[PDB]
RNA sequence: AGAUGAGACGCGUUACAGUUAAGGCUCUGAAAAGAGCCUUAAUUGUAAAACGCCUAUACAGUGAAGGGAUAUACGCUUGGGUUUGUCCAGCCUGAGCCUCUAUGCCAGAAAUGGCGCCUUCAUCGUGGGUUAGGACA
């Protein structure tokens, strides 16, 4: 399954384009003048990083009648939209904001039109291109949304009526003010409802059109190396942060933080508590906790268990667990080993 | 009835540094208390998130000029980087080309124009691509 794969190319390629960005905005306000310790600087790099959401402002609108339509997986998934924007929405901004405090500091920092357009093409500047309209090639090229006409055509044409009530209803389903008379004829001949579903996805234009033929006749140890979250190793003891929703009900006793795991221990023993498994988000909010600004659950330090110093890598800052153990150590990360 | 692919916004993890709150230790002081160190939590700022391989004949920015359907490329043909012991997928790209495919945004009923986009020159720099997916050894 490769889709942890693309989720750690996205987390990649996002990195690298504000890395990218940063780099480009460090280098125009060196050129202006001011380098360092000049207010101006700090607020506008330290706003570059949160730049905001202009892009897809109002993501994938949809009325109610729509939401009543689809299948469940695509209802489930515009779910996941949702929710997505609102949680979003809670820590980003959208970028006319970060526009407005870029143009505050600017101004407050004396500068010209000219240097605020320019910061403002640095914010808004796209690095690697949207290139996403023609990249899925399942090709019968080789003949051993765009095909709209072909499409109703090849769903019509089993109708037993003559070929002129074909071109009407064809053009009645292309445009778009003519849906009830394709309701009207839909009532007058009775057919599969697997024929509604499916020509009113041809009139609501699904990613169907791309399933096609040629036009002419539609008619372990492998790849990965180590865990993906850094590990925290000082004075030989291994240990990570968590937040109290993801800290399983089984494992309260590794919670370096002895307080802290007495409260967890009331918090399980006052509310309801499911012996050993992972336990629920605002389950946990309700009992008593210091909230935070942002994602509002706290985080506290956890023990790691099983493993010691003879797996652990040190990459820059950052250390890891090495998920090949011995290859005999492995020649790839042979040099970034602690001992 | 299901799967490959693009671009961000965010959250989370780690390192360093600062601040606040709570707790512990030491010194000083007649005492109130003052100072310093350590732990936990919250908050702020900067940085890292494959190792590596390839690329300076490259990559990116600015300005000017020209083109922009008689046109470009996410396309085709043929090569290359990732690439290894060998072969792929995916991504990125050089040359030719418009045969298939794809062709964004804004004003205008439209014609058309302006942005995005492509090429050249000058200037300024060092930057860019791909790496968590497989199969045979």
């Amino acid at each position: 399954i490769l889709k942890d794969r693309r989720k750690q190319r996205g987390i990649r390629r996002t990195a690298q384009t504000k890395k990218k960005r940063l780099r480009e905005l460090k280098n125009y306000l060196k050129s202006i003048g001011y380098n360092e310790s000049t207010a101006t600087f700090e607020t506008v790099y330290s706003l570059a990083h949160k730049r905001g959401y202009d892009y897809a402002d109002m993501p994938e609108e949809k009325t109610s009648e729509e939401i009543e339509a689809m299948d469940v997986e695509e209802r489930k998934q515009w779910e996941k939209e949702k929710q997505e924007w609102e949680e979003t929405k809670r820590n980003s901004r959208h970028r006319k904001e970060v526009v407005k405090d870029v143009h505050k500091a600017m101004i407050e920092g004396r500068a010209t039109e000219e240097q605020i357009k320019r910061v403002e093409r640095i914010f808004n500047k796209q690095y690697r291109p949207k290139r996403f309209n023609n990249r899925i090639l399942t090709k019968c090229k080789v003949e051993d949304k765009n095909v709209r006409d072909l499409l109703i055509e090849n769903i019509v044409r089993f109708f037993p009526i003559e070929q002129s009530e074909k071109d009407n209803l064809k053009d009645a389903v292309l445009d778009k003010n003519r849906r009830e008379e394709v309701k009207s004829f839909f009532r007058k001949h009775k057919t599969d409802e697997h024929i509604r579903k499916q020509v009113y996805d041809i009139a609501d234009n699904k990613l169907s059109g791309r399933t096609v033929f040629c036009k002419e006749h539609i008619l372990s140890r492998g790849s990965a190396l180590h865990d993906r979250n850094p590990l925290s190793y000082k004075k030989g003891i291994i240990t990570r942060r968590f937040m109290v929703t993801e800290i399983e009900c089984g494992k309260e006793d590794d919670v370096i933080s002895e307080t802290y795991r007495e409260k967890l221990k009331e918090a399980f023993k006052r509310f309801d508590t499911k012996k050993g498994k992972c336990l629920t988000d605002k389950e946990a909010k309700e009992a008593g906790f210091c909230i935070k600004k942002n994602e509002l659950v706290m985080s506290l330090k956890c023990s790691i268990k099983g493993t010691g110093p003879g797996q652990m890598i040190r990459i820059n800052n950052n250390v890891f667990k090495t998920n090949v153990h011995n290859v005999r150590k492995n020649p790839r990360l042979s040099k970034h080993f602690i001992e």
